[PDB]
């Protein structure tokens, strides 16, 4: 029963609401600070547009002059993809402030997760999530993706968790916390640009169906927490094993030696291997997003008919 | 609070005893099929469900049956899950939605089990030991889902303590940091499973059912939400000797890391290791500590009902 | 119910809309000797209520949660001393159960001000990651109140015997704010400053506020974390001050010392390497949050 004041849904996904269209909501951290310009923008709005193709409802989320708002105009996306790193990523630590001091934020998936929910959205979209960090056994760095994966209840289709993380690390503290690691037609888990790694998800799903089917019983038995959606990058798109992780663990020791750490770690890690690829990583990123979303505009109608 | 009966389904007798106010006791299905080998599986499980009913209190062995969540089950349905063992899918949290989605049969874990009964709202549930902070957790993160579900829901779980397969310092600091009191009945000193003692300590030591229940009482009364674990040590007789099991759970552990059993096969084949080593008897040990538990879980059980 | 008392000068701030600031109990039992314990208790109290606001020392009396102490209450903590259950989370209901006394921990002094509607609530510093958790799993109950029960607490930061950085890993980890207060560096208790940042640095208490009030009005639930570098004056010297905690933590990992006891039994050893210097920095620290933590109670009140 939040006010207006604090949330704000645009009236395209307020109708979608009202009239039971499927809606998948998109989060702005990767506009910001997971891709530089003018790809982000683009990225941004042509996902938006590949969600409408699928005959389902985009609604982006941000923080706009400190308002939590559900859906976007062109111009502001524009605007997070220009303002880039002066905008502040917003995980959940950061949510009240961003909106209190009337600033804009780009929210991580912790924060998309919050504010759909508010919004009631089960369905998210993304192109990887956080997770253990390598070194976490010694450093404690650890995303708050994690926690609100634990607690709040969203459905998250994305590529796996970015292949910058400990893999390994991350499934296990899924485990542990509840969370199901769905492999979208895939066991071994996917590794952001890469389709396959040595890891395994919790379970292997074959269709957006069962995915829909899953969420309603698992909400409807009292199970809060959300859901992850590990969908395999494109064939076309993917990055071979040996050249994509040598690197990424080049971008992880430089990092290590460069004293980068916390929120900033991502943003430098994805860049760094943007450099080290000469685009590429970039490109197969782009191209797992909106494969990401395709597959959240199936779950969302399958769940949408469901509920 | 109301669960669809295709979801969740309560066995007659259970739900005349919870009408009638009848002190109920839970129990797991995972013990039936992964942590013992058949027909010691089923007959002990039966066997069991006699003592509570000895003990002038109703047992309800819980496990998921053709995609029902089941409070109670029939002489059949254990037998069954006992003969079918590994083929039957072991449910944890996280495996939960699938295998009722899904319409398949499941063995339910202390954390699956714990939800159930905090559904068909049982405070009391007996078992023969706790998941726990895994040996080699530090680096590799493998953390049973049980310690998270011990936070945050409602029964009280007595157990021979967390299975000796596994790192207990770093169990009960976990417990500590996650506010759940970790209770010595009549003992200071944390309870082994196969053993009586070992050399380190509960939060709270307590000689009485009725102190236990009434520190239950007092815990939710006051909004603490979370489980308990009461910490009852095998009988004397039946204890194994320190060296011998030991050796058994030292080698059993070391082989199943060069092989590299991880994730949920790990507790399994570790128990199947262990009885294999020990030539049967660590098994026998788990039978009487499971009896002793389920006795002392229907005494706290007829002092709860009282408060 | 009668497992719940606040005193009527709290009570009647809380039915008449007046601010409110909590303390724990176990500052006193566990955190000081004798008699600088109640001498301590006493006078922050005193702070606080000539600061414009009113204190509620939480602690469990006879086994009653108690909102609000008595003199007489506060010098039998401080005097029993050791000999008072610490309680923690795990630790409330039994201590309830057995009608015990017990000084409540940052944990246990969050939750029960939440019981009786009090959102900011003054401490030295909390519990965290300690030294050597990455092996030894030894992580304060407090960090996750912070982050689930909604309080906010004002502190020197995390007490610097603990692991800081690992701390605010964690911070992070569970959603919880932590706010440098006209500070961007964290402050490191008994030092003014640290190698370590917090996540915002916000100037004035209103702002605080505003926070509060928009963190649980959106629904997000958990604890602040405000940072309140120690007065410059008292601050201890770097030097000595991590020479003396270096040592008592060496010590401490000698000789056996584990859990609970870990912290007072630094805290103890620290002020005697330091000869009372950071007992007395220790004093001047909780003073100064408690002027803060009245300032920000005000300031909230007045906005909803
Ligand atoms: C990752 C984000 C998603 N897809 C993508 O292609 N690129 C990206 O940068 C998310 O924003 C994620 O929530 C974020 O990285 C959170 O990280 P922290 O652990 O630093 O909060
Ligand atoms: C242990 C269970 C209890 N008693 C017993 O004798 N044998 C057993 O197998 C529990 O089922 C425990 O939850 C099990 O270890 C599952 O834990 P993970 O999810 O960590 O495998
Ligand atoms: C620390 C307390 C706060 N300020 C201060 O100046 N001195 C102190 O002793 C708190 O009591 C803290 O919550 C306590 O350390 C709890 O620790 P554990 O429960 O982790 O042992
Ligand atoms: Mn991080
Ligand atoms: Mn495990
Ligand atoms: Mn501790």
């Amino acid at each position: 029963k939040i006010s207006p004041e604090l949330l704000q849904i645009s009236p395209e996904v307020q109708d979608a609401l009202k009239n039971k269209k499927p809606v998948v909501a998109l989060e702005s951290t990767i506009i910001s600070h997971g891709m530089p310009f003018p790809q982000n923008a683009q990225t941004a709005i042509e996902v938006e547009e590949t969600i409408r193709k699928q005959g389902a409802v985009p609604a982006t989320i941000a923080i706009i002059g400190g308002v939590m708002k559900v859906g976007l105009s062109k111009e502001e996306i524009e605007l997070l993809g220009r303002e880039g790193h002066n905008v502040t990523k917003v995980s959940r630590r950061d949510l009240p402030f961003v909106v209190a001091a009337g600033k804009n934020g780009a929210t991580t998936v912790a924060s998309t997760m919050i504010i759909a929910a508010l919004a009631g959205i089960k369905v998210f979209a993304t192109g990887g999530i956080g997770g253990v960090h390598r070194g976490a056994e010694h450093t404690f760095d650890i995303s708050a993706d994690l926690q609100e994966l634990a607690n709040t209840n969203v459905t998250v289709v994305c590529a796996g968790a970015k292949s910058i993380l400990d893999l390994g690390l991350t499934t296990e503290y899924l485990e542990t916390f509840g969370v199901p690691l769905i492999g979208y037609q895939t066991k071994a888990l996917p590794a952001f640009f890469c389709r396959t790694s040595p890891f395994d998800v919790s379970i292997r799903l074959d269709s957006a169906s069962e995915i829909a089917r899953a969420m309603v019983v698992k909400w409807q038995s009292g199970l809060n927490g959300g859901l992850v959606v590990a969908n395999p990058i494109p064939e076309q798109f993917a990055m071979p094993e040996h050249t994509i992780n040598a690197a990424i663990d080049q971008a992880v020791a430089e990092a290590e030696a460069q004293g980068v750490i916390g929120k900033e770690s991502t943003p430098f890690l994805l860049a760094r291997v943007a450099e080290l690829t000469g685009g590429d990583s970039l490109k197969s990123n782009i191209q797992l997003v909106f494969n990401n979303a395709i597959l959240a505009s199936e779950i969302a109608k399958e769940y949408q008919r469901l509920a």
